[PDB]
Order: structure tokens, then C-alpha cells, then sequence
């Protein structure tokens, strides 16, 4: 996979973010991910963090898997990355997101964030407390 630019616009929750990519702005969803929403419990966690991981980025990058790159609601389905580190992974390490959504095609980091998953339901941290 590669990586491409994009900016932020507007941080949403959890797992969306608003981007401008190729100049253009779009809602992402981060793929492979399931972040509680804002009303739920670790919601407003989720959210907080995400918000600050990509608001104190110097550098928002996307990755597209090999399959669908827009969902059924015109959202990207990217991975993010902020100066390097990817959102998607450092949500599952902190217990504030679950792995769900795996489509077969789309799945490439599967691996890599249910280790991290691992590791943060040994911690009990958060979801996992
Ligand atoms: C992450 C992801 C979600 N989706 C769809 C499935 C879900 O449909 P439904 O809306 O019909 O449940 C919805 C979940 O997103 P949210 O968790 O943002 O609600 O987004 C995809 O189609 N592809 C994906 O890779
Ligand atoms: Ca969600």
C-alpha cells in the first residue's frame, strides 16, 4: 500500500475525520475500525483522542487498501496516519476502538491491529476494563 497527503479539516469522532484529499473534502472512515460512538461509553474518549491525534499532526496521511475505497455513504476507507503513527493502530493499542468491519480485500492491517488489540485487553485498558 502507499501512502498519500491529505489535510485535516475538521475532526468528527472516533473513527471519521473530515480531509481534504486531492484537493477535495471528504468524511474517512478508518478502515478496520469500530470506535463506541460520542453517546456511548469510551465514545467521548474515542473522539478526544482521535481529535488530538490529527490536530497536533504536522503530517495527515491516507492509505486506501486494495478494495473499496469509498463506502455506500460516499466515505473514504483509509487508513490515517499522523506524522507516521496510525491512528487506526493507536486507537486499538489504547482499548478505545474494536477490530470489526473486516471485508475480505479490504483487511490488509488486520494482523498488525489485532496484535495491538491484544495488548491492550492484557492491560484492560479502557473498553477492556
Ligand atoms: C468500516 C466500514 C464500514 N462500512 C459500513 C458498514 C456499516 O453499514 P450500516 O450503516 O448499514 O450499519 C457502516 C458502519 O459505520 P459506522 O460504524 O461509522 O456507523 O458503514 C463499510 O461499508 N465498509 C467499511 O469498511
Ligand atoms: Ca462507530
Amino acid at each position: 500500500l502507499h501512502k498519500e497527503p491529505a489535510t485535516l479539516i475538521k475532526a468528527i469522532d472516533g473513527d471519521t475525520v473530515k480531509l481534504m484529499y486531492k484537493g477535495q473534502p471528504m468524511t474517512f472512515r478508518l478502515l478496520l475500525e469500530d470506535t463506541p460512538e460520542f453517546n456511548e461509553k469510551y465514545g467521548p474518549e474515542a473522539s478526544a483522542f482521535t481529535k488530538k491525534m490529527v490536530e497536533n499532526a504536522k503530517k495527515i496521511e491516507v492509505e486506501f487498501d486494495k478494495g473499496q475505497r469509498t463506502d455506500k455513504y460516499g466515505r473514504g476507507l483509509a487508513y490515517i496516519y499522523a506524522d507516521g503513527k496510525m491512528v487506526n493502530e493507536a486507537l486499538e493499542r489504547q482499548g478505545l476502538a474494536k477490530v470489526a468491519y473486516v471485508y475480505k480485500g479490504n483487511n490488509t492491517h488486520e494482523q498488525l491491529l489485532r496484535k495491538a488489540e491484544a495488548q491492550a485487553k492484557k492491560e484492560k485498558l479502557n473498553n477492556w476494563s
